[PDB]
């Protein structure tokens, strides 16, 4: 024996599917310029009454909550497969004493 190999033969991803077995977005961050894939945590900026008939449909200009924090769509959910917006501050988010 003692003569032992690597062994390893494959790794890597490979061409991904569109959002619809999975839901995340393309997060680009402005205060340090990094760009992650962020889960989306709720589909609506908790707004009152969407009168732009965003009825939970993510669009242009709508902002989403996310792992990383607000992030707002700028193109259409189906560019590539996937979501593309910008990390931002909309939403107030302090701590509660219970």
């Amino acid at each position: 024996g003692d003569r032992r190999v690597r062994l390893i033969r494959t790794r890597g991803g490979n061409t991904k599917v569109r959002l619809a077995s999975d839901t995340r977005i393309n997060v680009v961050d402005p205060e340090t310029g990094k760009v992650e894939i962020a889960e989306i945590r709720n589909v609506v900026e908790n707004t009152a009454n969407p009168h732009f008939v965003r009825r939970n449909i993510i669009t242009r200009g709508a902002v989403v909550e996310t792992n990383l924090g607000n992030v707002r769509v700028t193109s259409r959910p189906g560019q590539d497969g996937v979501i593309n917006g910008v990390l931002i501050r909309e939403l107030e988010h302090h701590h509660h004493h219970h």
